[PDB]
């Protein structure tokens, strides 16, 4: 069935991955290097074996296209992904009078009543955003994401590379380029960044009409993030394909460190005891074609029938 | 055996790969998304069943990790992997006089007595770039090639960032980081570049005091390029574990687009007649530990012993 390469790399870090500990307390266990493919002539391949929400990465893609890196467009499609990183900005600096929240990420698992003081002034973060124009423009803007990385890369000499655009015009005009690459990795934000790109470079490729695209991913949560994160570059290669008249080929996602959290085991092992239904499939409107312009009606999920949601704690 | 892996890669391409045209006229067969691992433990992948010189290979690297982007130092250990990109700039170029040596590189192939005139022009550019030091600093330096991507970066504000120095610090530091990461890829450079890198990224990994390293390659010749291309990746390994004190884990391979040029099917169909023979062994000066202070001398190969070499085209 169509999500088995999910199930197989699940059942691999778990009878052949590594325990090494991590960036935070919470263990892992690892493997490096992994590459899995998806038909998408098949159907889509959001997990049947799990309820993931849909809504939320497309939105998430989205956001990417055009360019955006203003949570304020997120919170409207009732999308928090990214409130952490604005948060974390907006706590850490001089017009902040409010309860301490350092180490909030930590401290809201082991304090109840601690949880509802963040789950407070998040609200008010987020509502904020939503309302006041100068305070959006100045907490709610991350700066180096991925619809920068990909649509307005910082030349050296000032100016901006629609690095994706760009690309999507070789598709056009050079099918069989080897070169058909968008990078999100830049070599002099990096070490400044709260958190490197974990998507890190991606390719396409034609052949026969169809259009292919391959995901290098530095680091993967394999119970929480990989499944949003195949959806999402699977979503990409579906409307790149659109976009230029062409028909969907695979989509190829290759690991660096692909990593079980400890505190996900037993949640992983109930869902490799489940069994996966037909894949759901993806439409898109036939009369719009800039991709750029797509909006959350453009893109509709059919026959997505799933087993229920896992709750999982997120690592520290 | 330890190259099997690379005698696949040829078999699957050969009954599976896809006809497609590409950047010259000389047709491909294709595959996209590919990936092997060499367990380095196990010994040295260079290639038994066909010769490959190893001295340009490790000339090559070298020079890289000099972070030295000038010809000259290759032409003197006998190298001329790089001198074509060089000549390119030096024929096209006010200073020079001489036979119109345009589309120099079909036309060495469809005229025996041009071919001689351009092995004429040839050495005496390399001649020059060897003796006239404000010549070879005018022709002989690429600018952007790997050493300078590597360990010189050029940023935004003017400085230079040594990529593959900092990671290395973070490998003695923090081994689990999950971004160990050297970029090649600068959106900026890569539309007015000659020859986008082939190899794109690469990451380091560690796990129970073993270095592993994963290369993402977005085009590869699998018949001349590819044996190179691993044993290149494999001793760099190698040279990072020595540097930290580390052995050495495996070498991944993955790959984009891997063709085989259509001149090159009854070679590397007599190469898969051959029967590979017993890996030879690395072998680094063990009071030798700066790595970027490498000289040919600290590198040497034990119990190589190959099939014979075998001739083949370059493609236009
Ligand atoms: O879309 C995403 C976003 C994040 N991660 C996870 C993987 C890691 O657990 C964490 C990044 O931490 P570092 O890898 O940078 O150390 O984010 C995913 O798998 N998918
Ligand atoms: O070390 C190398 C250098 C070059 N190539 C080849 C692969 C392609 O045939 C060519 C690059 O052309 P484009 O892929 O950019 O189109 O160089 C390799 O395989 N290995």
């Amino acid at each position: 069935m169509l999500e088995q390469p999910y199930l197989d790399l699940a059942k691999k870090v778990l009878d052949e991955g590594h325990f090494k500990p991590d960036r935070t307390h919470t263990g892992t266990y690892s493997i490096f290097g992994h590459q899995m493919r998806f038909d998408l002539s098949k159907g889509f391949p959001l997990l049947t074996t799990k309820k993931v929400p849909f809504g939320l990465i497309k939105s998430e893609l989205l956001w990417f296209l055009h360019g955006d890196t203003n949570i304020r467009f997120l919170l409207q499609h009732r999308n928090h992904i990214w409130d952490e990183w604005a948060f974390e900005k907006w706590v850490k600096s001089d017009e902040y009078h409010g309860p301490d929240m350092t180490d909030f990420g930590h401290r809201s698992q082991k304090d109840p009543e601690f949880a509802a003081v963040y789950h407070e002034e998040m609200a008010k973060f987020d509502d904020r955003v939503l309302h006041d124009d100068a305070f959006a423009a100045k907490y709610g803007d991350l700066g180096l994401v991925y619809g920068s990385q990909w649509r307005a890369w910082h030349t050296s000499k000032g100016d901006t590379i629609d690095q994706l655009g760009d690309v999507i015009e070789q598709i056009k005009t050079h099918p069989y380029s080897r070169r058909l690459i968008v990078s999100a990795w830049n070599p002099e934000d990096v070490p400044t960044m709260a958190l490197p790109p974990c998507h890190t470079l991606y390719q396409f490729y034609v052949n026969d009409g169809k259009l292919s695209l391959q995901l290098y991913q530095r680091s993967a949560d394999i119970f929480l993030g990989v499944p949003f994160n195949i959806a999402s570059y699977a979503l990409l290669t579906h409307l790149v394909a659109h976009e230029c008249g062409l028909e969907v080929g695979e989509f190829i996602h290759t690991f660096g460190d692909a990593h079980l959290f400890v505190n996900h085991l037993d949640q992983i092992k109930e869902q490799l005891s489940r069994t996966p239904r037909p894949a759901p499939t993806l439409q898109l409107n036939p009369d719009k074609h800039d991709i750029f312009d797509f909006d959350m009606k453009d893109i509709k999920l059919l026959n997505y029938d799933p087993y229920p949601a896992i709750k999982a704690p997120v690592a520290v």
